[PDB]
């Protein structure tokens, strides 16, 4: 019965640190949206595992040699079995590692301050003052890295040449939003959460693509088959519409 | 101690049966859903009454937050059982509760044979066709709360476009057949309708994947009851049976 | 090389050969429900692959040595990657072979003339006039065998001892349920089939249990999660109901 | 009721046992077996907590001459517990007093004995007298026994009843019986196929006399048996009991 390697990342309300008086150690350190998912595939599946986080604390992008970073590279080097996280699927990434099925469906959209002008990617293209970017080395980034839409192009030759721009990740984004005139683009579910909690914050127009989370696996991993059959078998039961309406709030907005 | 039905009138699933003497009560109905009703009764044993839903609507919310349709009547406990082709949404789970499916369907296109258009993005990409759904119900509110760039664009054109959406099935299959008009329908009725009328087709595959269920209030002891009793019927296979039974058919050269 | 060898077997709807006035080869010889589903799986999956009929005719059961037949022995000594047929997922065939998700529901059920006072397997186990049987070396003959049920055990007695009451296959079957007093015990959807294209049979009772139609695999293999996968997404698609009504259709009786 | 849901149990082998350790076990970690694992399925899918609670009396329950229950019934019956998860045979005398889910499992009354005997069968056992025979007390095959109107199961039952020593406390007993003395016992038959697949020495007579099956126990009202039916049925479908039961049958020899 050897425990199964998670990769994984802090992400709300997908993975957190649960509240306690104390010290906690091990998996019980976690809870969330991801985490209520990996039990079950554990269940389903009957494995048992242990979590680590991400060192890099990325998702993962390619250098120009080639080489890959964050939990996509932990799934390469054979250092986890699984990546349980919001990772996005994408046609570089199928390359590299395997997917499941999608658990979850969202797109590429825009975090924005309410009350101004500002309506789509267009805008922001069009101007300078308003800054804005992506979390750096993650799918939305590689997604305007290679865009040969015009609007997109242009929205990553800004992203690219501004040192800043680019964001370690989801929270630091939230709060350049929050702290400057600053537009994060960002994956839309992710968008709903925090727009249910702070009401300064609204999104910018619709999605821009449409495309899937699904969970990790290096190539060939003789697991993926079965998590694909298993998360079809929650969805069948509902459970993932249960388990999003358990994490998506809450109340406020 | 008897249960009251909602229901509306949709071949082959709820019809006013033929005969000379004026019939009453539930007398006055046959169809597969009829059949249904009756095989569940046998197996749970309940008495029952069928009631046709005054607005003659299945069910959707307004900007306030009302409901309509026979979701309404259930919300509102005038109601006991909807014993319909109601399709089961994650929407309406929020409002009512819904026993296991007992039929597959998926969003579709009914138009006529001999054109060119192949699927939804081709209604999409132009304006000569005009297209539309039935008001106020799932598929209507499937377009109206999409995500996707082709189902938003066509929610535009629906939602602009007077006398588009059709009070129900039979006045969309009319517009289909006097004027230039696709209808967006569920597949199974699409498939009753084109093995009994040759000159009109599917276009494309299913949009979605969904079932039909029995509707009940929030809470309520039968919607396990009546999931059991579907599943008996299952292993009967005498569902398919029921299908087969109602869908007939005579087809086409 | 690394094409997939998929062994079935004919049995009407669901594979059959296609009939043409130009000889016909490999797998273009063939049509039914079964080869459909298998083009529609290997789009899916992306394999081609290559039809072989069983040689010996038969699904499969065990032998009192232990060792199996028909398209279960093939499986299980590695000589098919695939059984793509109506074969009968059963708890005792997943302890040699593997078996995807099942395409299709079924049943045991009776197959009879019309006009008759019989209505149930009881009525058939209490008298002896009325002979009765099943397919050898299928999972109808198989349940008989294993049944621990008092009536089934009497069932499976009278069957065990008639010496051509366990028919070589469907056809033999039912040609003997036309021409002698003999009932058939038949897979459901099969009657369904027969039962529509020749109107003095019926279907005596409902079913007497209940089970799937899988592809099998041999035990391990990794397509068999695939195969699942697969039939899930043409489920989704709602394809498999549609097949079915394509093979299925006709003109039924009055 | 309350947050944590009381399941009533008793020890029997292979269904629930205490498992094996180097250190003093407590509270659910004393337990396992395949009605632990049932019971673990069960909790998983509902989403309830519970705390296991042995049957004080280690009886399965029975009425007495007034209708008095006692045993895993009667804890059902007086809300001490609010589910039964045990191998609790579905009859109908206790479905008037409890609702029962959907069968877990099949099995029948049947006769556990030394090998070698010319005894092939109740019928054997019930004329002659040397040999003697009896049931679990307070178990649903004592009352099988009690209520027949049969006549071989009749006379068993005059045997039986007369006798201070031929009812044993549990499965257990019985089987030492089996051993120690000329003596059958009547069981359950996957009890039987447990047992003799681990002692060699003893094997099943006959076939099954009956055909019953086992269900998870609540009080009458229950507002959990349903979605516990549901769940039963759900994992029937994966295959889930075939699964269990195939990892607590196991032995070795025979
Ligand atoms: N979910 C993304 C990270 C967030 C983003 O790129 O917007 C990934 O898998 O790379
Ligand atoms: N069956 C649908 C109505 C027809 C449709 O929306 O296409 C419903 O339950 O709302
Ligand atoms: N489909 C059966 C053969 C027909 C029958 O046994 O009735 C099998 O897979 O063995
Ligand atoms: N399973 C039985 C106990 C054993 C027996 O009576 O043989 C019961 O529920 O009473
Ligand atoms: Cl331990
Ligand atoms: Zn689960
Ligand atoms: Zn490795
Ligand atoms: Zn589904
Ligand atoms: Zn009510
Ligand atoms: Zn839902
Ligand atoms: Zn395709
Ligand atoms: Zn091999
Ligand atoms: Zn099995
Ligand atoms: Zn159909
Ligand atoms: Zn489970
Ligand atoms: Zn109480
Ligand atoms: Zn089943």
């Amino acid at each position: 019965n050897r425990s199964l390697i998670v990769t994984t990342l802090l992400e709300e309300p997908f993975v957190m640190f649960r509240k306690s008086d104390r010290t906690l150690y091990g998996n019980d350190r976690f809870e969330g949206y991801c985490i209520d998912l990996l039990k079950e595939l554990a269940h389903i599946l009957g494995f048992s595992y242990e979590i680590r986080l991400v060192e890099d604390g990325k998702y993962g992008a390619q250098d120009d040699k080639g080489q890959w970073n964050g939990m996509v590279k932990e799934l390469i080097d054979h250092k986890a079995d699984l990546a349980v996280a919001p990772l996005t699927i994408t046609h570089v990434r199928e390359k590299a590692i395997d997917f499941s099925k999608p658990f979850m469906t969202l797109g590429v959209s825009i975090l924005y301050r309410k009350g101004t002008p500002i309506d789509s990617a267009d805008d922001l293209a069009k101007q300078t003052k308003i800054e804005y970017g992506a979390v750096k080395d993650g799918a939305t980034m590689t997604f305007f890295k290679k865009s040969k839409i015009s609007t997109f192009e242009k929205m990553w030759a800004f992203m690219s040449s501004k040192p800043s721009a680019l964001v370690k990740n989801n929270e630091e984004g939230i709060q350049r939003t929050l702290t400057a005139d600053y537009a994060l683009l960002m994956e839309s579910t992710t968008i709903e959460y925090i727009t249910q909690r702070n009401c300064n914050l609204t999104q910018i127009g619709g999605l821009i693509d449409s495309k899937g989370y699904g969970i990790g696996t290096p190539m060939g991993s003789p697991y993926r088959d079965k998590i694909t059959i298993a998360i079809l078998q929650l969805q069948e039961e509902d459970k993932l519409h249960i388990m999003k309406e358990k994490w998506w709030r809450g109340s406020g907005c």
